[PDB]
C-alpha cells in the first residue's frame, strides 16, 4: 500500500529546515511497500513472542499518565496544554477521560493526527551534497497521548527490554553501550561488523508490521481496558489515517508508522530487531551480536572471509528489502570497530590517567557545536547543548569547547544552580550544570576526566570542524577553560568540583581524580518521557 496519499493541501507552518522543503520530504516518503515475509521471519517472531509472555504490564491512572507528559508537549486543539495536563487541570483530566471512555467504546473511526515539518539545525556544507529537506512529524492530539501512556506507558518501558535483551540498545547508558560493543567484537575469532542504514524507516512500516507489533504487545498480562485500548490504538491510530495541516486543512492519508505516537521507538526498535534477526538468518550470517535503537542497527559476527561476507551483506540487503526495510546506502563489512557508525557515533581509543587503552562513542562535531551555536544566539526550551555534554563528555570537543564555552557564560549569568531542561533520545531530564560531574561518573566511568592521547584522526575531525565553523583553536579553548577552571575552584562547594574533574585537562599540574563523594540513582534528575510524548 502507499506510504502516504496526498490531497493537495500544502503542510504550513506553525541553517534551520522550514515548511518550504517539505514537498521534496513527501516525495522521498511517498512510495508502495510490497512486502513478502518467509519462515525466518515467522520463526524470529514466535520467539519475542514467547519472551513478551513473560511481562505483566500496569493500566496507569489518568494522573500518573499526567505526570509523565513532557512539559514542552504540543498544546491540544480542545483548550489546554501541557502546563495544565501536568497540573491535573480539571479540563484537561475531563477531556482526557471522554478520550480514554471513547477508545473503549469506538474501535473503528480513525483518529486525526497533525502533520508538521520539523524545524532543525544542520551545518551549511556546501562539498558533498547539499542542504536537507525538513522531516515530516505525525502527531494525535494531546489527549489521546495521555490515554497511549495510560494503556501503553508500562508496556513500551518493560517489553523491549524483556524481548530483546542485551541487543535493546535504550537501557544502555554510552559507557555501557562501549563495553557492550566491545565485548561482543572482541568475543568473535575473526570479527566484522556492518551498520544498516534502512531508507526513511517510519515509511517502511506497513500496516501488518504494526498489527505484528501489536501481536507482540497482546502477549503482555493486560487489564481489560488496557487490552482493548491497544487494539482501539493499532486500528484508528497506529496503523494509519487521515492527516491535517496547521491551518486544519485534509492534507492526506498516512499508512505507514506515525513519528509522534508513543509506540513510535518502541515498535521501530521491535521491528528492526525482526526483520534484522530473521534477515541475518536468510544471509547465514554466523554468531551475531545484534544491537538496535529505533530504526538504528548495527551487527557484529564472526567473518567468514572477504567475498564470502560481501556476499552475506548482500543477502541480508535481500533479505531486508523483501521484509521493507530497503538500504538508504548500502551496508559495508568492517574489519575495524572504529569505522563504523551507529546512533551517529564511533568508537574511538585514547588513555586514562593510569595509562590503561579506554573506548568511548564520539561523533562528527559540527551538527552538535552549529546547534550549540544556535541555542547561544536564539532563545531554546531544549538545550541540545547539554545533551551532548552529558552523552559525549568523555570526546576531546564536548570537554573542550562545550564545557568551557557553557561553564563561562554559566559562570557569568550566575545560572550554575538553575536547573536546565534536557531530552536524550525522548527521555526527558531536568539537570542544573553542578551536578554535571557525578551524572557523568556514572554514565561514562572516572575515565572521561582524565582522557588523553586521543587518535590523531578524531584530533584532526575536532581541528578541521573548528576551522571549517569559525571557532577559535583548541589552544584558545585551553586558556579559556584554566580560566573558568580557576573561577571554579575559588567559589567550593559544586562549583570546586566542577573546576576539579570537569577542567583537569587544562592544566599542566593536574589533580588526582578520585571517585566522585556525590556519586547512583539517575531516574532522580527524571521528569516526563522515554521515547513518546511531544
Ligand atoms: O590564536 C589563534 O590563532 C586564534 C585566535 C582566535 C580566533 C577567533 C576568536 N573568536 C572570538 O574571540 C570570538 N568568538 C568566539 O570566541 C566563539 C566562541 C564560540 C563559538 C561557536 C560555538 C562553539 C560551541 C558552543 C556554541 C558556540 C561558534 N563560533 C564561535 C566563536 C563561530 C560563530 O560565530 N558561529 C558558530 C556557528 C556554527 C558553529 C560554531 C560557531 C569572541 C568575540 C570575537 C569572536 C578568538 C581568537
Ligand atoms: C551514542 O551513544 C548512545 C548511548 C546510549 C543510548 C541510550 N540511552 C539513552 O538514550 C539515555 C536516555 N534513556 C532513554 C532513551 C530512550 C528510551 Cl526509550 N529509554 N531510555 C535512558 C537511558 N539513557 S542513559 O544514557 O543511560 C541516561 C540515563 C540517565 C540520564 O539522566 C541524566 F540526564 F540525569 F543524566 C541521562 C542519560 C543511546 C546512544
Amino acid at each position: 500500500s502507499m506510504s502516504y496519499t496526498w490531497t493537495g493541501a500544502l503542510i504550513t507552518p506553525c541553517y534551520a529546515t522550514t515548511s518550504r522543503s517539505a514537498s521534496l520530504r513527501q516525495k522521498k516518503v511517498t512510495f508502495d511497500r510490497l512486502q513478502v515475509l518467509d519462515d525466518h521471519y515467522r520463526d524470529v517472531l514466535k520467539e519475542m513472542k514467547a519472551k513478551a509472555s513473560t511481562v505483566k504490564a500496569k493500566l496507569l491512572s489518568v494522573e500518573e499518565a499526567c505526570k509523565l507528559t513532557p512539559p514542552h508537549s504540543a498544546r491540544s486543539k480542545f483548550g489546554y496544554g501541557a502546563k495544565d495536563v501536568r497540573n491535573l487541570s480539571s479540563k484537561a483530566v475531563n477531556h482526557i477521560r471522554s478520550v480514554w471512555k471513547d477508545l473503549l467504546e469506538d474501535t473503528e473511526t480513525p483518529i486525526d493526527t497533525t502533520i508538521m515539518a520539523k524545524n532543525e539545525v544542520f551545518c551549511v556544507q556546501p562539498e558533498k551534497g547539499g542542504r536537507k529537506p525538513a522531516r515530516l512529524i505525525v502527531f494525535p492530539d494531546l489527549g489521546v497521548r495521555v490515554c497511549e501512556k495510560m494503556a501503553l506507558y508500562d508496556v513500551v518501558s518493560t517489553l523491549p527490554q524483556a524481548v530483546m535483551g542485551s541487543s535493546y540498545g535504550f537501557q544502555y547508558s554510552p559507557g555501557q553501550r562501549v563495553e557492550f560493543l566491545v565485548n561482543a567484537w572482541k568475543a568473535k575469532k575473526c570479527p566484522m561488523g556492518f551498520a544498516y542504514d534502512t531508507r526513511c524507516f517510519d515509511s517502511t512500516v506497513t500496516e501488518n508490521d504494526i498489527r505484528v507489533e501489536e501481536s507482540i504487545y497482546q502477549c503482555c498480562d493486560l487489564a481489560p481496558e488496557a487490552r482493548q485500548a491497544i487494539r482501539s490504538l493499532t486500528e484508528r491510530l497506529y496503523i494509519g489515517g487521515p492527516l491535517t495541516n496547521s491551518k486544519g486543512q485534509n492534507c492526506g492519508y498516512r499508512r505507514c508508522r506515525a513519528s509522534g505516537v508513543l509506540t513510535t521507538s518502541c515498535g521501530n526498535t521491535l521491528t528492526c530487531y525482526l526483520k534484522a534477526a530473521a534477515a541475518c538468518r536468510a544471509a547465514k550470517l554466523q554468531d551475531c551480536t545484534m544491537l538496535v535503537c529505533g530504526d538504528d542497527l548495527v551487527v557484529i559476527c564472526e567473518s567468514a572471509g572477504t567475498q564470502e561476507d560481501e556476499a552475506s551483506l548482500r543477502a541480508f540487503t535481500e533479505a531486508m528489502t523483501r521484509y521493507s526495510a530497503p538500504p538508504g546506502d548500502p551496508p559495508k563489512p568492517e574489519y575495524d570497530l572504529e569505522l563504523i557508525t551507529s546512533c551517529s557515533s564511533n568508537v574511538s581509543v585514547a588513555h586514562d590517567a593510569s595509562g590503561k587503552r579506554v573506548y568511548y562513542l564520539t561523533r562528527d562535531p559540527t551538527t552538535p557545536l552549529a546547534r550549540a551555536a544556535w541555542e547561544t544566539a536564539r532563545h531554546t526550551p531544549v538545550n541540545s547543548w547539554l545533551g551532548n555534554i552529558i552523552m559525549y563528555a568523555p570526546t576531546l570537543w564536548a570537554r573542550m569547547i562545550l564545557m568551557t564555552h557553557f561553564f563561562s557564560i554559566l559562570l557569568a549569568q550566575e545560572q550554575l544552580e538553575k536547573a536546565l531542561d534536557c531530552q536524550i533520545y525522548g527521555a526527558c531530564y531536568s539537570i542544573e550544570p553542578l551536578d554535571l560531574p557525578q551524572i557523568i561518573q556514572r554514565l561514562h566511568g572516572l575515565s572521561a576526566f582524565s582522557l588523553h592521547s586521543y587518535s590523531p584522526g578524531e584530533i584532526n575531525r575536532v581541528a578541521s570542524c573548528l576551522r571549517k565553523l569559525g571557532v577559535p583553536p583548541l589552544r584558545v579553548w585551553r586558556h579559556r577553560a584554566r580560566s573558568v577552571r580557576a573561577r571554579l575552584l575559588s567559589q567550593g562547594g559544586r562549583a570546586a568540583t566542577c573546576g576539579k574533574y570537569l577542567f583537569n585537562w587544562a592544566v599542566r599540574t593536574k589533580l588526582k581524580l578520585t571517585p566522585i563523594p556525590a556519586a547512583l540513582d539517575l531516574s532522580s534528575w527524571f521528569v516526563a518521557g522515554y521515547s513518546g510524548g511531544d
